[PDB]
């Protein structure tokens, strides 16, 4: 497996394993661009005690990744809450516009 879930910085972010080891107090940096250190004491460490949400920037951008159809990403996309900055960094992380991430995730407003 290329992609491992990691709890870290409040949310569960994925990581590409070919680029970065995970270790309490070390930073990684997610398939959503972010880096983000995971701690002992918030769980990060112990897969049992992983309570955080999903990072939707990071499931999508693994789904992707795992070469989904964008019907069915765009299914998986409906399922969160996608603020502008959420939509702003899958765009960046898709390389596509903006417009087109709003049509993948049906954000509306
Ligand atoms: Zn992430």
């Amino acid at each position: 497996q290329r992609y491992l879930w990691q709890q870290a910085d409040g949310k569960r972010h994925v990581y590409d394993t070919a680029r970065h080891r995970v270790q309490a107090g070390r930073p990684f940096t997610a398939l959503c661009g972010e880096t983000v250190t995971p701690q002992t004491e918030r769980g990060d460490l112990t897969a049992g005690l992983w309570f955080d949400g999903e990072c939707p920037v990071c499931t999508i951008a693994l789904a992707k990744a795992l070469g989904w159809p964008v019907r069915e990403i765009s299914d998986l996309a409906h399922r969160f809450d996608w603020s502008p900055a959420l939509i702003t960094r899958l765009a960046e992380v898709l390389h596509c516009s903006f417009g087109e991430v709003v049509e993948l995730t049906g954000a509306r407003m």
